[PDB]
């Protein structure tokens, strides 16, 4: 069971800079084993290289809430009804940095918020057909009653305000497409699925 | 409660295509609300504009089975221990085309799976900091005793293998970090949500 060839089935030739700005897009050059028996002709695909992010749901276990924070992604705008989304704390990670201290600097930046402890949920590539970004979920325990106002770095045009919802409403949001960014539907699936084990572990 | 500002909210200025090839590579430059009041002055993102997606989660509720595709992922090696991946049916949607029709054809094309019927999952903003990809996903009612073999348009250099496994083997998978392309953590972690009333509904 389980996927067929591994990294000693595929050679990466060249990797190619169609772009450079803030972000990158890169030309791989590739061959790979075929599941008939055979190998590839070399193949190239376009791949969006914008690094990856640490991404942080903060649940309060003793009042069973979740902050989300609410900005404008300009990206949302063709294919929904606002630029305006409710999501989870984020943010990318550099060079030398862990999962966790990008989730704790984020949690205090966007939502004023400390953290406690701290369990990991799934880390996940968005859309790994075009692009090589992975993210990285961390669950962080918080008193959601300190979770309040508008946050952000406004020198980075980084405006963003809090939300204070319960779990369950929070995920029926999900189910009614009000949240539907992936990082916060992988979490708050997540926490559907875990929240019971997760407030005892919380609260014993 | 919800979201604080529309489309209104916002005045796109502009969007510039930085770099076109299969993809491309636009740059937004707009305005917008803040939460405090007044407006921002010209901000800049630089978006990854590839289109949208249809995703089928094929799904066999008299054996509690799912239909699994592998194929390789360049744009995974970086971060992933094999770029070949477990995933959902799923194809760019072209001018015209239903999510439905999208899937439909692409669960032949990818699994040779007949669908019967089908049911909206999500819709998804896939990483919406950086790129504006919406996916959108079904399940569909499959056979999946008829799922088995190699396909994939080899003509588009697409080499896809199928894998029949219970639904409780592919969920745990995903909490094990084999399955962790957004798309198949998403469908997965909602079948687990909601197989019961699924299997119920599509056994009458
Ligand atoms: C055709 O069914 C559209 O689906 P897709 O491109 O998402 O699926 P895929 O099978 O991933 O792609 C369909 C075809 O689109 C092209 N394509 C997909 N992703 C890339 C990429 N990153 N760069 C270049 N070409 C790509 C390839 O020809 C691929 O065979
Ligand atoms: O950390 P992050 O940039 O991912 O979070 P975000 O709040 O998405 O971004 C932090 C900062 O990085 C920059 N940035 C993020 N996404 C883009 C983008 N698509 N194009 C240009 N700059 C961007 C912006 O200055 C933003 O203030
Ligand atoms: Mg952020
Ligand atoms: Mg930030
Ligand atoms: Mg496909
Ligand atoms: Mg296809």
């Amino acid at each position: 069971q389980g996927i067929t060839f591994s990294k000693n089935d595929v050679e990466i030739i060249a990797r190619e800079t169609l772009y450079r700005g803030f972000f990158s897009l890169d030309l791989y050059r590739f061959r790979h084993r075929l599941f008939n028996g055979g190998m590839s002709g070399e193949i190239t695909r376009e791949i969006f290289e914008r690094g990856h992010a640490a991404v942080l749901l903060p649940f309060d276990p003793v009042r069973d809430e979740v902050v989300l924070v609410e900005q404008i992604r300009i990206a949302a705008y063709d294919t929904s009804e606002s630029p305006w989304l409710l999501e989870m704390v984020a943010g990318m990670i550099e060079a030398g940095e862990t999962v966790e201290d990008v989730a704790r600097r984020e949690a205090l930046e966007e939502a004023g918020l400390e953290v406690g402890r701290t369990k990991p949920i799934l880390s996940y590539l968005a859309s790994p057909g075009g692009t090589s970004e992975r993210l990285s979920i961390l669950v962080g325990e918080v008193d959601a009653s300190t979770a309040k106002g508008i946050h952000g770095l406004a020198e980075e045009n980084e405006d963003i305000r809090v939300h204070v919802v319960s779990r369950e409403q929070a995920y029926q949001w999900v189910e009614e497409g009000k949240i539907d960014n992936a990082a916060s539907v992988i979490a708050l699936q997540w926490l559907q699925l875990h929240y019971h084990n997760l407030r005892n572990e919380w609260t014993k």
